């Protein structure tokens, strides 16, 4: 099916998912000199104290750390957002080398990776209903650069040996996503879409300005993952990122 290679990569996705060429597609380039400080943006609230992780899954495209979202335990509100958005999962996109991997770019600059923390508008009852809505989803994007290790990422790094191939899952409880946040919550925001099929245009994007740094050895373990399922030829899970899409008639706002 859809993937990241020459023959099923993002340049092909439009054939199964015509909205690929839609009016509010993600990711985009963040032109810092075109983005406008928005004084009407309320402060951003990230409440991950009571977050309940359940498991980690390799879905043949990335890995998802999944959360119990049957209660308001880890929530996003404030900033551009109306009401409450509930954390369902996080995942990353990364490159084969450090000079690429992010989905969003800043002044055309690509980071080594990007973390996405995916939240759904509790107004819509469940994730499935929210992805039928222009304001159903809120994704918090955080860039990764290679430098010093990120201590609160290592529990993730160490579990990856056990979910090497498509469809493998491991138990993954008591993971604290607060360990992945940078010091600053400064951000850019714009209306967009999922960056993976079915590319639904339901997302308010909140991209933090301040990246987190991870070690070369942390990003390397990411790169030992497999796109393929157990017992198949080895395709390293790398370059699982969609490139910047046309901005069209959209405005990126700054919180700062
Ligand atoms: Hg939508
Ligand atoms: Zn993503």
């Amino acid at each position: 099916h859809w993937g990241y290679g020459k023959h099923n990569g993002p340049e092909h996705w439009h054939k199964d998912f015509p909205i690929a060429k839609g009016e509010r597609q993600s990711p985009v380039d963040i032109d810092t000199h075109t983005a406008k400080y928005d004084p009407s943006l309320k402060p951003l609230s990230v409440s991950y104290d009571q977050a309940t992780s359940l498991r980690i899954l390799n879905n043949g495209h990335a890995f998802n750390v999944e959360f119990d979202d049957s209660q308001d335990k880890a929530v996003l509100k404030g900033g551009p957002l109306d009401g409450t958005y509930r954390l369902i999962q996080f995942h990353f996109h990364w490159g084969s080398l450090d000079g690429q991997g992010s989905e969003h770019t800043v002044d055309k600059k690509k980071y080594a990776a990007e973390l996405h923390l995916v939240h759904w508008n509790t107004k819509y009852g469940d994730f499935g209903k929210a992805v039928q809505q222009p304001d159903g989803l809120a994704v918090l994007g955080i860039f990764l650069k290679v430098g010093s290790a990120k201590p609160g990422l290592q529990k993730v790094v160490d579990v990856l040996d056990s979910i090497k191939t498509k469809g493998k899952s491991a138990d993954f409880t008591n993971f604290d996503p607060r360990g992945l946040l940078p010091e600053s919550l400064d951000y850019w925001t714009y209306p967009g879409s999922l960056t993976t099929p079915p590319l639904l245009e339901c997302v308010t994007w909140i991209v933090l300005k301040e990246p987190i740094s991870v070690s070369s050895e942390q990003v390397l373990k990411f790169r030992k993952l497999n796109f393929n399922g157990e017992g198949e030829p080895e395709e390293l899970m790398v370059d699982n990122w969609r490139p910047a899409q046309p901005l069209k008639n959209r405005q990126i706002k700054a919180s700062f």
